[PDB]
């Protein structure tokens, strides 16, 4: 079989989804910021994604055994079943069903800017933390962190991920919300989306001390504008922007 790898989400990609079962489909994934959709042989397709032959064997199993490390400096982002020479942090996570494998531009992007920003002793907030492997980071560089999440499937996955990392950050079902009573904090990272933070930036002021670093991903280039109003309306100075690929990263102070 053929697998048809699609960016996005099946709520983004809704409106195509019909002619991929007219195209001949017999399966689809939601994977990690992308959809698989899952043919006996490959058909011409109008929607731009990548053909992949997948088959003969276990399509599961082959992308798993093709996974390499992630590197996002100062940290490598390793399977269980990886080893990595370098001396870079390693952050040790299984890649499952939660977001955050370190495979996906916005987790790299997140891990690195965090370590640009973070003052060991800083309180830090994980705004949508997944596998926790963010949280986990900002522990490694000295930070004390709150991971919180609206899906509570994500928890134990990111628990025994910090277990096997030698860490103990916080992790709590809820949103920013449910995070305030932590607060105030010196460090946000939210790896979320464009509309979420712009309807978040006032709550953003709120749950950082003066002087406090605000750091925004999930972002898509197009939708970057969106943010930066949000963000310059309730009084964050911009610090840096970081890409990758379609993605991007908004640093900020206040
Ligand atoms: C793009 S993933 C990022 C995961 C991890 N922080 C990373 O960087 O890879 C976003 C996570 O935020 C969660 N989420 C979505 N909306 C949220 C909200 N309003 N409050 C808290 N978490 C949310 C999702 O369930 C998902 O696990």
């Amino acid at each position: 079989m053929w697998v048809y790898r699609l960016k996005g989400t099946l709520e983004a990609l809704d409106p195509i989804l019909p002619g991929l079962f007219d195209g001949g489909a017999r399966g689809l994934w939601e994977r990690e910021g992308e959809v698989w959709a899952f043919f006996p042989a490959p058909v011409d397709l109008p929607y731009e994604g990548v053909w992949e032959e997948v088959g003969d064997e276990d399509w599961l199993e082959a992308w798993r055994r093709d996974l390499k490390p992630a590197l996002a400096p100062p940290f490598v982002v390793l399977a269980p079943w990886h080893t990595w020479e370098g001396a870079e942090i390693p952050l040790v996570i299984e890649p499952g069903m939660a977001f955050g494998t370190g495979h996906h531009e916005t987790t790299r992007l997140a891990l690195k800017a965090l370590a640009r920003h973070l003052r060991p002793g800083d309180k830090v907030l994980d705004l949508g933390t997944g596998s926790g492997v963010l949280a986990i980071a900002a522990e490694k560089l000295g930070g004390k962190a709150l991971g919180v999440d609206i899906d509570p499937m994500v928890l134990p996955q990111a628990e025994a991920n910090a277990k096997r990392n030698g860490v103990r950050p916080r992790f709590l079902e809820g949103s920013l919300e449910a995070a305030l009573p932590f607060g105030p904090f010196d460090l946000l990272v939210a790896n979320l989306y464009a509309e979420l933070h712009a309807a978040l930036a006032p709550r953003y002021r709120e749950a950082l001390v003066p002087g406090g670093r605000a750091l925004l991903t999930g972002i898509l280039k197009d939708r970057a504008p969106l943010v930066r109003e949000a963000m310059a309306g309730a009084g964050f100075r911009p610090l840096e922007e970081a890409a990758e690929g379609e993605w991007v990263l908004l640093a900020y102070g206040r």
